C-alpha cells in the first residue's frame, strides 16, 4: 500500500496544514520530527537542504505549499473547479506573503532567534495582520460559506485557521477587530477529523 | 470567445513568465501596463491591492504564481503527471524563495529603493544564486533534458530563464561557475513562439 513520510521539526510550523490534510483524508503517514539539534546533519538528504519534505513511495517532494497542494488535489481539498483551485492558490500565496512579513516574530517564538515575542507581536504582527485579515474578510464576504473559497474546506482554510489559532493561544488579541477570522478558525477546527487530530497532536510551542 | 486580460506595470518583473505562457500557447490576451505613476488609482480594484492580476471573462485572479499555474495547467506547461506537476511547483517555490532573498537588490535596480546595486549584487545576489543555482543544477542533472523538471518546458523554466537572462543583461557574471544555467536560459528562450515574443516585447528596465 502507498507509504507517505513527512519530515519536519518537532513543531507545527510549515508542516501542520499537511498533517491536517492527512487527518481529513483519513490517510495514515509516518510523521518524522527533528529537534533543532538533530536536524542539520540531515540537510543534504533534502532536495533544497530544507524541510518539510514529503516522501511518497520513496519519491521526495519538497516545499510546504507544493506538498499541501499535491495532497489536497489527491484528497479533495484543493478547490471544486479549476478556477476555484486557482483562487485557493492565490489566497495561499497571499498567506505566504504575510508569513514572510512576520518571519522575525515566528523565528523568535520558535526559539530560533533571540527576542521578545510580545514586542514583535505588537510592532510587527498586529499591523501585518490588519492588512492580511482585511483581504481574508473580503474573500469570506464573497464566499458566504464561512470558508475562504467556495463552499467547502480547502488547504488555504487549514493554513489560516492553524496560524490564527496558534498565535491566539499566546496572544488572543490577534482577533481584535476581526471576529470573522475567529469565526473561521473555530468553524475549520470543529470539522470532526480535524478536531480529533487537534485533541491528540503533540503540544509544541510553534 | 474566451478573453484574457493581464494587468501589471510597464516592465517584465512578475508578469513576464505569464506573458510567455500566452506566447507559447498562441493565446491572445489584453496586455495592460501601468507606469509607477498611473498605478495608485487602480490599487483598490485588485484582490490584494497588488499586481499582476489576470481576468478571465471578467473574473479576477491575483498572485503571479497562481496565475502562472492556472494558465500552465490549461495550456500544457504545468508538468505531465500529478507528481511531476508537484515537482514543478516545488522548483517554482524555491525560485520564489530565492527572489525573496534578493528583493533588496531587485528593488534598488527597479529604483523603488535607494542603494548601491554593485555592492548588493556582490554581497547579496552572488551568494544567493550560488546556493539556488546549485539546486537548479542538480535538477537539470536529474532531468537530462535541459529543462528543470521532465523533458519539456514548464512555467518553472520560464521563471528561471527570464530571471537569469534579465539579470545577465547588466551583470552577466551571474552565470559565473554556472555554464549549465546559461545553457538553460538559451534553450528556453530559443523555443520559436518564445524567441518571437522576446524579439518583439517592449524594452524595459525591469
Ligand atoms: N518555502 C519554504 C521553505 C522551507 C523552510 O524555510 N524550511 C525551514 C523549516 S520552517 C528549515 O528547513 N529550517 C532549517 C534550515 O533551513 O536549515 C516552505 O514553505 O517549505
Ligand atoms: N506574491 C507576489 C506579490 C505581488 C507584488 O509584490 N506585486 C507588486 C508588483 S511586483 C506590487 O503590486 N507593488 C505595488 C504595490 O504594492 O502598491 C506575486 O507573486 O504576485
Amino acid at each position: 500500500m502507498v507509504h507517505y513520510k513527512l519530515t519536519y521539526f518537532a513543531g507545527r510550523g510549515l508542516a501542520e496544514p499537511i498533517r491536517q490534510i492527512f487527518a481529513l483524508a483519513g490517510q495514515k503517514y509516518e510523521d518524522v520530527r527533528y529537534t533543532f539539534q538533530e536536524w542539520p546533519k540531515h540537510k543534504d538528504e533534502m532536495p533544497f537542504g530544507q524541510i518539510p519534505v514529503l516522501e511518497e513511495d520513496g519519491k521526495q517532494l519538497a516545499q510546504s505549499f507544493a506538498i499541501a497542494r499535491y495532497l489536497s488535489r489527491k484528497f479533495g481539498f484543493a478547490g471544486k473547479t479549476p478556477f476555484e483551485e486557482a483562487l485557493v492558490d492565490s489566497v495561499a500565496d497571499q498567506y505566504k506573503d504575510y508569513i514572510n512579513e512576520i518571519r522575525p516574530y515566528l523565528r523568535v517564538v520558535a526559539g530560533v532567534d533571540q527576542g521578545d515575542p510580545e514586542k514583535l507581536f505588537k510592532e510587527l504582527l498586529l499591523p501585518a495582520r490588519e492588512k492580511f485579515f482585511g483581504f481574508m474578510k473580503k474573500f469570506l464576504e464573497k464566499s458566504k460559506s464561512g470558508y475562504l473559497v467556495g463552499d467547502s474546506v480547502t488547504y488555504a482554510d487549514l493554513c489560516l485557521a492553524e496560524h490564527t489559532s496558534g498565535i491566539a493561544a499566546k496572544f488572543p488579541s490577534i482577533y481584535d477587530g476581526f471576529p470573522e477570522i475567529k469565526a473561521h478558525a473555530e468553524k475549520v477546527r470543529s470539522i470532526p477529523a480535524l478536531k480529533k487530530w487537534i485533541e491528540t497532536r503533540p503540544e509544541t510551542k510553534f
